[PDB]
């Protein structure tokens, strides 16, 4: 019992936000998801440490998942804060892993490698085009979408058919990662070395240097560039709706809907707002609470996404460049929503 | 009309959950059970209220049922909040009561009296032996099983052969009560004054002072006594199944299954759980939602009780000495379960 | 009464359907047919445990029919569900046995033995050819035909000049059994350990791996392999009609016509259907409701059979590999039905 | 001492291909390689036997490596020829295993267990994609390349850095295992039941039924497919050239180079050759004698490899489909060789 407790204790300590949503699931579902998260967290931890040689990463990450069967493996000099204790006591994670159904072990191990390999691809090349941006997000978010979906099936809580086409599942992950990449633009831009995710194929149409946006000036394009990033994100919404409306199990739904609705609300805020280049754009605790409270069933869930979407569209002028691309990205979204009510 | 609307309004107020389950019954049977619950409720409001003297209770309780024919009666000095209001306006209960079929009225009175007496017995003495434990749960729960079963037969929805041996009916109520007694340990002991139900004949083998389970120091002995308790409740599982399998009506079944399935799920969570000693362990709103949805038919019900049963035996370790008492009990439970598939 | 009650409350607990058809019969024969069924199922239960030794079967099976007196018998560690209860409390079957007339008693014994050995012959061996097929079905199903036919005779209800030739009596059994083997495939293929009854001589022509059928990428050949199975079945049809036509007792006809009609209906549904490889295919409640209702006399029976035989021919087209063939088999069937109108 | 005798004895009886290259190793390292082989050999005998329930393999194969410490362990009746005698007296192995550098023991156990679970993972599922193919070859061959590589470093004969990247080592195993699968096509497709490894993602393009590759009628699409397989295998060559060129110890190089060269020689003979679909194409013993004699030095090895890679290419012609892909892969392997000269 000491193993699973260490997992949940470090989970809540390294990702309190997500640590709350995950408590929507129960029994073995939450157990697997918890371990699944920690593994990917450990993986990303190593891949994020810049004091680690590139080669070491290029040959260790690809076989990271192999340590999932070695109940003796662990690290000692890596990890930021509590992220350290996770790698130093990984034994608890792997030992808990070996208790999950053989079905859960595979999805986790499989995704861990696929993601790890995807990370190695970007450890040697920059993110220039949108394809790169969509592929990168697919590795750190999209695949996460695949894994979870494969879990709802292996659990028997959802219809086996939910895993034929994972396009939407991938969309579920992209909507979150992108909404995040946008908001967390300032924190990521100043860090040394600077971690950039915004594709040159999008910001180059606005500036020569990206780290020139902090400056209160150029603020006119910063917005236009930001909106371009938002629009690019509003593309996944329609698919997000489709994926949610395909969920039947109440537990699996709340765990899948809460993050999405939370993202749409986040976008409706960061959209067409300069304050994104200087500080953290967060939703009010009241909005956070309610979302976590009503996103238990489709209807009410679609009912909120529908609201935030309008509060996103109803914030720009026909003078703002994207009044068109958005006016459609909004209808396309609302449509999908209206087609399930 | 208005009396009924009060009873149903006070119901969801004093006990939401049950107020949702009771909706599984038809207006006919529902009106009776709702009043049956409020009677036993107002009765408990007197027993559990330590703010008043014992000579007041042993004076009022014994003749509580008699008040059912006095639509004027009411008590205005016992209980807290809602429950307190239930007594000050007990009139509505008796009102609607007089509007019930004689058959129902009598069953509600017989149980109210027999329970009232039982409460008095344990009102001037504690629970030391297991027999005490069982006998008590009988007076406050087992009898409810008898009453309900009698109401089912009386109504005609269930066959008369059901009331031949109220043994399994008693088991139904015991499984629920024991599960609650096991979960609300910390809450009941942090009561002023402390409320204890765990039979001395049991904790006596793990500590001389039950209050030691609150301190982590005795975490081992605590969880070791907790598992002993859970083991005591598993004895009723095989019987609960039999009773649920003897029900023919779809409405009565659901109303009888849901609670049982909710208890098993809860029992699988608090099993070998130490959190039980510092907080209240509960199922996820989503899981309790999945239970209300499928506890409509026997089979679907049996596989849920099965799953949760297997979950209980899984969270078990071979290292500790309770693994044996249980392994044997889980089999008798799963056996009886498969014994109907 | 205490013994038959058990025999009935148990019969009604494993084959709800047959437990409804058996009531078409008369008290004298019903009680007999009932015990006759139980004994056989009690037998199949022994012949169908995969967590039980082989040298236990024969050593115990061929002494099965012998143990049908010795009212002091019973097996405590056999099957699952109610079945094991039938064996752990087999006693009620042996006294209700003698309690019952003996003209039948001998028939039960005769087959009970024959069938048991037929099962022994196949325990270690398996089905490689259609010869193994028709043979196996003979022991488990065909013989039930001989039996029932015999019981019919000895009861004076049917002509003694009917137990002379038993060919058709075997066809009734094979048809019923073979139809179940086709419909209950996925259910059997998923048995753990696996259960196979399909002639190696047949699927060796549409594939090289039977378990493969679970696939969705072998369909085309899987269905035509199914068509072949159905084709093989339709060979008994003409002989089924003939038998039903000979029966002259209203009560004995219904009990012998419904199962057949139910089979033809099911067979006319599984034919050229892929759904058979991922779920059980069964007649709608309304369809089966009409079957029990009309299959009381010959004419009505022959008409439904025909109707269903004309729905199995409506699913195929010229492009089919068994098309021009089945039209032949479908004819031989109708011809027979049409020669009694 | 007497036990290593049994080990080498059995070794020379079971494996006639590797037995020679192993015997030529340096005593110390050799014993571990001998036992390492005998271990995997015992494991395989289990997976490759069709008289065992696959329901008990999945439950015990993953435990097989545990017996490596229990000198009293052995298996009663499984496997034929000498392989049977292998487990019956598996003690000689385990006791010889005991007296080996703990490092060697850890490597054998690790690979053994990992390979075992890989077999179970492929006992239920089959090879449909080119992923299942590479993954399967990985479990039963790539891992062997891992173990040996680990054993090399463990002995100190090779630099500790040889274990850094095990990707090339994996390529080593795949080149051998694949060449055999391609060469043993006929021998395998004519089994009871049949054995197949050629990925559907490849042959589904050249036929509807793989078995159709035995008829002179489908001789055209048979070869065209065989070429697809050869190309797939020719992908691992470049890495093979790299791994060999990384070995510094003569003993290790000879043992590693010979098998690789032999495979390429065999591949150059089966390529575009159609006798494969009915006979077992092989290298003349005089050729495998020339290879053993010269594959002791890098340059000599690279040379032989090149000339075998060249004639494999000088086999196809313009009118051949694979012509283009072969050139690329061939010249790709060539360049790798000329790179180390
Ligand atoms: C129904 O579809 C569900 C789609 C979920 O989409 C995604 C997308 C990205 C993430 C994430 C994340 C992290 O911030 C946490 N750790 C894993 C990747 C990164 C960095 C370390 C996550 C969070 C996540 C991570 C691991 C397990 C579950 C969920 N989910
Ligand atoms: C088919 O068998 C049915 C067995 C039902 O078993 C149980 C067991 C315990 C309870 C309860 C309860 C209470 O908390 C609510 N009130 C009545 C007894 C106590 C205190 C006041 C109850 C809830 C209950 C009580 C009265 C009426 C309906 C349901 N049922
Ligand atoms: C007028 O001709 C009548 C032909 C009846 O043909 C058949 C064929 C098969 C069966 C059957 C069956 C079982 O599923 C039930 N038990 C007996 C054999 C198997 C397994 C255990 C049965 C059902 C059966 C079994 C026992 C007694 C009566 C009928 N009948
Ligand atoms: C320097 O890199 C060396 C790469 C060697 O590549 C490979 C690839 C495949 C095999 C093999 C094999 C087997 O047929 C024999 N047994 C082990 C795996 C299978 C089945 C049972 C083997 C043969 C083998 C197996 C065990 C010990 C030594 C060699 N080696």
């Amino acid at each position: 019992d000491e193993d699973l407790r260490f997992c949940y204790d470090i989970l809540q300590a390294v990702s309190r936000s997500f640590a709350v949503v995950i408590m929507e699931l129960d029994e073995e579902m939450r157990d697997a998801v918890c371990i699944f998260y920690l593994v990917l967290r450990a993986l990303d931890t190593v891949e994020d440490d810049m004091s680690i040689p590139v080669e070491f990463k290029l040959r260790e990450l690809p076989k990271f998942h192999e340590h999932l069967h070695d109940t003796t493996w662990c690290m000692s000099g890596v990890g930021v804060g509590r992220e350290r204790e996770l790698l130093e006591r990984y034994t608890h994670v792997t030992r808990a892993y070996s208790r999950l159904g053989k079905a859960y072990q595979d999805v986790i191990s499989g995704i861990c490698e696929r993601m790890a390999n995807g990370m190695c691809d970007f450890l040697t090349r920059k993110v220039e085009t949108k394809a790169d941006y969509d592929l990168y997000c697919h590795y750190v978010a999209g695949l996460v979408g695949h894994g979870l979906t494969l879990l709802y099936v292996s659990s028997g809580l959802e219809d086996v058919r939910l895993a034929d086409d994972l396009t939407n599942a991938n969309h579920m992950g992209l909507f979150l990662q992108k909404t995040n990449i946008i908001r967390d633009f300032y924190e990521d831009i100043c860090e040394v070395p600077p971690r950039v995710f915004w594709p040159r194929e999008i910001w180059e149409k606005y500036t020569d240097d990206l780290h020139a946006f902090k400056d209160e000036l150029h603020e006119a394009k910063a917005v236009e560039c930001l909106n371009a990033m938002v629009a690019d994100a509003l593309v996944h919404v329609p698919h997000v709706v489709e994926y949610l409306a395909s969920l039947r199990d109440p537990s699996v739904f709340a765990f899948s809907a809460i993050p999405q609705v939370m993202a749409m609300a986040t976008l409706s805020l960061v959209f067409n707002n300069k304050d994104v280049f200087h500080t953290k754009v967060k939703t009010t605790r009241g909005a956070t609470a309610r979302i976590f409270h009503y996103s238990t069933e489709l209807q009410a869930t679609l009912q909120m996404l529908k609201t935030y979407t309008l509060r996103l569209a109803a914030r720009m002028n026909a003078q703002d460049a994207c009044y068109d691309r958005i006016e459609h990205l909004v209808n396309d979204a609302i449509r999908a929503m209206e087609s399930h009510q």
